[PDB]
């Protein structure tokens, strides 16, 4: 058995979706990532309030690619003001910290029974970026990643 994530109260976990699989290997080189205006709100709020107590772990995945690509902790609030076009398109405004914990490719029929209670009970596979996860789900979700082989 595996009993690693019992007991841990402080946690955020956050679904990732990205249009571009250049931004995704970029981010895994670099350890950096940005999301939407109102994203980068959302993560930023949550890392500054969690205060250092637990991580906040953000779930990668491609739009329309049928998986989820692996997991990393963010690790630096959302600095606004930042380099212009490092991206595929040249809409994102900042940047933040990464870093990358799963680089491994995850089927979404491996994922799509964890349903989220807080986006209607739907499953976990059809969020939106920046989807939060309830906790007891998102442990879930990460045993399942760790463990696909
Ligand atoms: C660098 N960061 C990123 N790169 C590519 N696509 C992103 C992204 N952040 C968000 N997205 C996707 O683009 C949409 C916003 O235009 C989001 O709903 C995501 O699906």
């Amino acid at each position: 058995e595996n009993l690693y994530f019992q007991h841990m109260k402080h946690g955020r976990v956050f679904i990732i979706k990205s249009y571009s699989e250049d931004d995704i290997h970029r981010s895994i080189k670099y350890n950096i990532w940005c999301s939407t205006e109102h994203g980068n709100k959302r993560l930023d709020a949550a890392y500054r309030s969690m205060n250092g107590k637990g991580p906040v772990y953000l779930l990668f995945s491609v739009n329309g690619s049928g998986h989820f690509c692996g997991v990393a902790e963010m690790k630096s609030a959302v600095d606004y003001n930042t380099c212009a076009g490092v991206w595929s398109q040249d809409k994102w405004k900042g940047r933040f910290d990464v870093r990358w914990i799963f680089v491994k490719d995850v089927p979404n029929s491996q994922l799509r029974h964890i349903r989220l209670e807080n986006n209607e009970n739907k499953p976990v596979t059809n969020s939106r970026d920046t989807q939060e996860v309830p906790l007891e789900k998102a442990k879930q979700v990460l045993k399942i990643i760790a463990s696909y082989k």
